């Protein structure tokens, strides 16, 4: 199960720093052998590139999930932020790993991976949006600055929030962050 | 001129990486012999730490002097944005740097000075809208998330900017950023 190998991976690079773990430790949490992690996987450097690529996936398959659900243009503005907002509160750890090991990761060999699927990822949530934007249901601004005023309170909160640098319970402020993005980009 | 010191340091850094720059690659950029660099500062590490003291400095500052002259509460929020967005436009390598040295300051010897910068920073925003907020001109919430709607788009689309991963000038956003925060926190 490779799941589980990332989430013993996981759980290392967050007790000790992704440095100071070995391929060892990630055996020994996991239960695999070093072979098998090689055989599923392959070394420290290939399994942190995987951890931070499922890390995304998990996000994209939660909107993929709401996006055939939704039942209009505030549903779908809201899923973007409610699905991230319950993913972090649900996997603090993953979060904090995935908002420190972009640059990596797209320094190695698995950026041409990370490419493609932020390329797929992005697209979704373009063609989700795009009937909605024609029916100018929207005010009027570029798709990326959609993008940032729909997710990056969001994104600043969670930041704050899983460094210890808030006042305020991350999912205390989940229906507000829900709300204000609807708000934020709703025609006038 | 400590100023210009730091100057240097940033283009070193921007030019080879923080890692690969050399105190000596500072001092033939700034024309600082070694000692003055000491007796300014310290070594490379220090030269670092004040850098990311006296970029963040650079945004207090522009909002203490815009708090100063602005004559509403709307253009009290759009201060905290339009001073961001503007001084990553004049400042690109200086907001990269900023943006990804944090957790090394933090963890250093500069460590007590950035939570005192932080914690002055924050009091003087807190005591610019406490007046306004008592007047309810803003809709209600949790002071952190209030800061993470204002700054969190901006902060979010800097980033993909920067990063080159946006079909956007950052300044081209400025008024759209600066309207959208106003409109987010505003009373209904």
């Amino acid at each position: 199960r490779k799941d589980e190998i990332l989430q013993a991976a996981l759980a290392c690079f967050s007790e000790h720093g992704v440095d100071a773990t070995t391929i060892e430790m990630i055996r020994d949490r996991s239960g695999a052998s070093i072979g098998s992690l090689y055989h599923h996987f392959g070394n420290k450097e290939r399994i942190h590139g995987e951890l931070y690529l499922a890390g995304i996936g998990q996000y994209a398959a939660l909107l993929e999930a709401g996006f055939a659900r939704a039942r209009s243009a505030e549903e779908t503005v809201r899923l973007l932020v409610t699905s991230y907002i319950d993913w972090v509160v649900a996997n603090p750890d993953w979060a904090r790993f995935i908002l420190h090991s972009r640059g990596r990761v797209e320094a190695g060999e698995l950026g041409e991976r990370l490419r493609a699927d932020n390329q797929a990822h992005f697209a979704r949530i373009h063609a989700a949006l795009a009937g909605y934007r024609a029916e100018g249901l929207f005010r009027e601004m570029p798709d990326d600055c959609f993008a940032s005023v729909v997710i990056g309170p969001a994104h600043d909160l969670a930041r704050q929030w899983l460094a210890g640098r808030t006042r305020v319970a991350l999912a205390d402020c989940r229906e507000l962050l829900a709300q204000v993005a609807w708000d934020s980009v709703r025609a006038a």
